[PDB]
């Protein structure tokens, strides 16, 4: 039941090419400076490690960011697992945070990509190892774009039955924001 909101400029990309550039100047996290590190904040939480939103901004000084919406949830130490839902995933430049301090959230200045109804999962067991704890989709591909890569996403996408090849001009579930 998923659908795919594009800028107009984006046209010729598809998922798998957009995601690429946009990971690459993202960056790997853990490589850049800890200056500079953005691990990305809740909202929508009373809580530190959980929300109904998780925006994060890239960790080398670069415009790009990322806006995941849904039932989220982190385990922080010492398994660090994401893991909950995620219905809507946004990519884009600029973060900023809304009027309120980041408790009110953050919003993207430029959207490009915006994926709905994506249902992303992912559930989390205090008794298991961190291992099979990461092997949850919503973790290893979020965790993945994280590190400025963008191949877990992109299969557990394909595992979805999302064309991850075509252009967002000619795919179907795909349409175009209107300027
Ligand atoms: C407000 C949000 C978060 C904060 C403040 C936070 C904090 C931290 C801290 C302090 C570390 C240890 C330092 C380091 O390894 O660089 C860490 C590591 C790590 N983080 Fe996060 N985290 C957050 C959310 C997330 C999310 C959303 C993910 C994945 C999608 C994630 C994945 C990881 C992983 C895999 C490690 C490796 C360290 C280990 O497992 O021992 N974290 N985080």
């Amino acid at each position: 039941s998923t659908t795919i909101q594009y800028n107009s400029n984006y046209a010729d990309y598809s998922i798998s090419s957009y995601l690429r550039e946009w990971a690459n100047n993202f960056g790997d996290i853990d490589q850049a400076p800890a200056e500079t590190k953005d691990r990305g904040s809740f909202s929508g939480s009373s809580t530190l490690f959980s929300g109904t939103q998780y925006a994060i901004g890239s960790s080398h000084s670069n415009p790009e960011g990322m806006i995941a919406e849904g039932d989220l949830k982190a385990s922080f130490m010492p398994q660090h697992t994401f893991h909950g839902q995620i219905d809507t995933l946004q990519f884009g430049k600029d973060l900023a945070t809304n009027a309120g301090g980041p408790s009110a959230g953050k919003h993207l200045e430029k959207i490009d990509i915006t994926f709905n109804e994506l249902d992303l999962s992912g559930e989390f067991d205090s008794g298991k190892s961190m291992t099979e704890n990461h092997q949850g989709d919503m973790h290893k591909s979020v965790r993945g774009l994280m590190k400025g890569n963008p191949d877990p996403m992109l299969e557990v996408m394909k595992a979805k039955g999302i064309n991850v090849d075509t252009a967002f001009k000619d795919l179907s579930i795909a349409s175009q924001y209107p300027d």
